[PDB]
């Protein structure tokens, strides 16, 4: 299986490992994950993290061969569980969690979007727009302990972690772009630039 495969101490997980558009497993929803966690599940989520960290260093980024990333969801490993982690810099760290069965508990009315719009790593092919998302969320969410962590987001955190939760529901980030125009500043939509 990916999980037995990746979960390996000696394996790096490498874009290799994370799989693409066609793939059907990106458009299923993932399954919870039970507690306690087995191992398997607590080492996937650590090697995700060290994915996260290596993609976002020059040097290793280049020997690897990895496209940079501030999130990522256990489905786009081919492993169908509610997993995800975060690991976004200071403009060391503004947000770092492996966050299991994540949930946006509560929303704000306003709308945002990132000006720049949203890469994926599942996505070799630029989609232009405004991908729209909450612009605050409450978020629930479990660490490797089965301890509840309760958390509020703004910006871009806030972003980001809707994002990962989207790949465990089965959602990319295009099918929340205007289809009509994919540049469109509705009322009530901040663009964060
Ligand atoms: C289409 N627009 C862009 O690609 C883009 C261009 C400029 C600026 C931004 C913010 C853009 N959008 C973007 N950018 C990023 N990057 C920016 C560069 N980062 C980076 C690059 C090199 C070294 C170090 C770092 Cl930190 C990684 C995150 N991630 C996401 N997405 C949209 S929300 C989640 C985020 C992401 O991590 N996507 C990867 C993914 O598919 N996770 O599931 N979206
Ligand atoms: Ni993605």
């Amino acid at each position: 299986s990916a999980i037995e495969r990746i979960t390996k101490a000696a394996h790096l997980i490498d874009m290799n490992d994370i799989i693409r558009e066609g793939n059907p497993t990106l458009r299923t929803v993932a399954e919870e994950v039970t507690f306690p966690l087995s191992d398997q599940e607590i080492i996937l989520g650590e090697k995700m993290m060290q994915f996260l960290k290596h993609s976002q260093d020059p040097v290793m980024a280049e020997k690897m061969g990895l496209r940079g990333g501030v999130g990522l969801a256990a489905p786009q490993l081919d492993i169908s569980k509610r997993i995800i982690a975060v690991l976004v810099p200071n403009i060391a760290y503004d947000l770092e969690a492996i966050m299991y069965n994540p949930k946006i508990v509560s929303h704000s009315v306003q709308d945002a979007a990132l000006g720049e719009g949203e890469g994926c790593l599942s996505v070799d092919r630029n989609v232009p727009g405004y991908v729209v998302r909450h612009a605050r969320v409450t978020v629930d969410y479990f660490d490797k302990d089965g301890e509840k962590h309760r958390i509020k987001l703004k910006g871009y955190n806030s972003i980001v972690v809707q994002h990962e939760i989207d790949h465990i529901n089965g959602i990319m980030f295009y099918d929340r772009i205007n289809e009509k125009d994919p540049f469109a500043v509705k009322d009530g939509l901040l663009i964060l630039e």
